[PDB]
């Protein structure tokens, strides 16, 4: 019924909410390590 | 109400599966550059 659709619409914006942050944490994170390769790179040398 | 709940819900469930793609291409993208970082850092000799 009603309340049940509500709920399922209740635990959809979550499920969303949750996949929008995780997807700003990898994306974070993604920022960092194209730094960390950027600098080992630079150590090792050209290629 | 309930014929627009579930248009809405058509919505958000489009939203969350957008997001879990760029998840999991962040992801994807973090794991090769994860991979490369132990790569390089057994090069140079680093923890």
């Amino acid at each position: 019924g009603m309340d049940a659709i509500k709920k399922k619409m209740q635990m959809l914006k979550l499920d969303k909410e949750n996949a929008l942050d995780r997807a700003e944490q990898a994306e974070a994170d993604n920022y960092h390590l194209e730094n960390e390769v950027a600098r080992l790179k630079k150590l090792v040398g050209e290629r």
